[PDB]
């Protein structure tokens, strides 16, 4: 079973899955103190259960949002949305770009019993457990980026939950990280190196498949073509790795981390919100031949069987 | 009237003031994501009423908590432990030295609705309204705490609410603060330039306390002498003694600026945005916390000559000049 904001569910629920989402993009404790940042709490709540229920009029069922502690994450909000859109989502343990002092001066022992504890226990006073860890990392990984690399390769072992990583700032960066998880005794199949639609070196992103790592083309939407971004998913599918590619738009309903109504220029390129990658992606790939079968094991198969703790 | 954490008092209910403590230096959110960080909230909330209500046995009334949200401020946290010790606790607004996104990257005029917000309304859903605003620079005042000391002047202005300062990682920074404040228009009677004991720069202290501004001699305590083999503790703490701290403030008084003078420990009761453990390393350099001031440097003060009233007017008389809002 899968643990979301609303309770565990099994694999057969989880359905068409989104496996690198958003609702708010934020800091720690900020939607809390600065609501009308975003217009007021209520107005958020509002725009996220309308977009999510676009996406599921689409025919997503379940979203991954990977916002960490850092990010803002407020688990009460994912269980709102998650609720009145029904939607499943699955929340995030581990450290994104942005971590406090709190965070960042811990060692790789404590941030191992931090992920542990989002993951076994609940996060914060919710109950609410961690599904996924998630970790970013700046082009040459930091000394901080790699103990929380190794701390989230030793949560995952204890727990079978997977990781999701990406490198911010480089088109690649998956070496990097994957020879961390390694040397951890983590399992590449474990582990999805996301942001891989950021590069077109086909070789780079073929060399991990075939080592088991699930490939991220996630941030299709973000070209602002996206059809170039959508072809790497045939590419991929064309070298015979269906079976390890996973697809999301790394969308989000507000953002206070950047610049004030970034939020604005986002939906000015991509109106399509959460829905971009079933109302244009996946017809796009139908349409360049792809079979319906193969699109539902990217789209379903393949995030349930990521998904699903496995030691 | 002042605002504290639960609800507002009268000039005359403030009584002994410690200007500068907080309750946990921790990151926002941090208490309530990893409270075991801290073995557990029950654990922190009872050492927390232990030692103000220790503080409180030997004369304090209010403290003033300068935990921004950036440095973790859990203001339900400041009123559980104001209500169990009996103990006024003030609460702030401002920006310390941990930012998230979400705070640098607002402008001069985003940051102002935001102090305004805390000080007016109330800190998120809860109505407590803070009492002061904090403000933390680092040696060269930065672009983005330039655009904090500006906001923290404006919402100064338009509420009444007073500014207390420090620098981190130089013993002098309140000459570059003060030029911004008063281009802002803000009266040096309404700021606090914190953390001032870390010099030994008289010339300094007099000509900035001349101008009307009050000085913080605020970190009595800390002092790593004897712990020179923890470069932690030193960094933190500091190799200077508490008594040469406290003679600051005799050499103020006798200078002629008792009433500049603000005095406090600059103590708390949990710390997670330093090492791990220091909380144990502070408890052993100064196992009175908060209540270090009234127990050992008044009488210290008084046994070098300085007469009881002023020591009166120094704890009791200028922080509820200071804090009360004009
Ligand atoms: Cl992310
Ligand atoms: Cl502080």
């Amino acid at each position: 079973r899968i643990n979301t904001v609303r309770g565990p569910i099994t694999i057969s629920e989880v359905g068409f899955t989104l496996t690198h989402e958003h609702i708010c993009g934020s800091s720690a404790g900020f939607l809390r103190a600065w609501p009308e940042f975003f217009g007021s709490r209520e107005a958020l709540v509002e725009k996220a259960v309308r977009g999510l229920r676009r996406a599921r009029a689409a025919g997503v069922r379940t979203i991954v949002d990977v916002s960490t502690f850092d990010l803002g994450r407020d688990v009460r909000l994912l269980a709102e949305v998650s609720r009145a859109a029904d939607v499943h989502i699955v929340a995030a343990t581990g450290v994104w770009l942005d971590p406090p002092l709190s965070i960042r001066m811990r060692s790789v022992e404590e941030l191992t019993q931090f992920f542990l504890r989002e993951i076994q226990y609940g996060i914060e006073d919710t109950g609410i457990r961690a599904g996924i860890i998630k970790v970013a990392i700046t082009g040459k990984v930091t000394p901080f980026q790699e103990l929380v690399l190794r701390a989230a390769a030793r949560a995952s072992l204890a727990t079978g939950v997977p990781v999701i990583t990406h490198t911010a700032g480089s088109q690649r960066g998956g070496e990097q990280q994957a020879a961390i998880f390694e040397s951890e005794g983590l399992s590449p199949s474990r582990v999805c190196i996301g942001h891989s639609d950021e590069t077109d070196d086909l070789s780079y992103l073929t060399a991990l498949a075939a080592r088991g790592y699930l490939i991220g083309l996630d941030r299709i939407p973000h070209s602002a073509s996206w059809q170039t971004r959508a072809l790497l998913i045939k590419a991929l599918i064309d070298q015979g790795y269906m079976k390890q590619i996973l697809v999301s738009n790394d969308w989000l309903f507000g953002i206070s981390s950047y610049v004030t109504n970034f939020m604005d220029v986002m939906d000015s390129v991509n109106p399509d919100g959460m829905a971009f990658i079933p109302l244009r992606v996946i017809p796009f790939l139908r349409e360049k031949g792809i079979p319906q079968e193969t699109l539902a094991g990217i789209t379903v198969t393949n995030p349930a069987r990521f998904l699903s703790p496995t030691l």
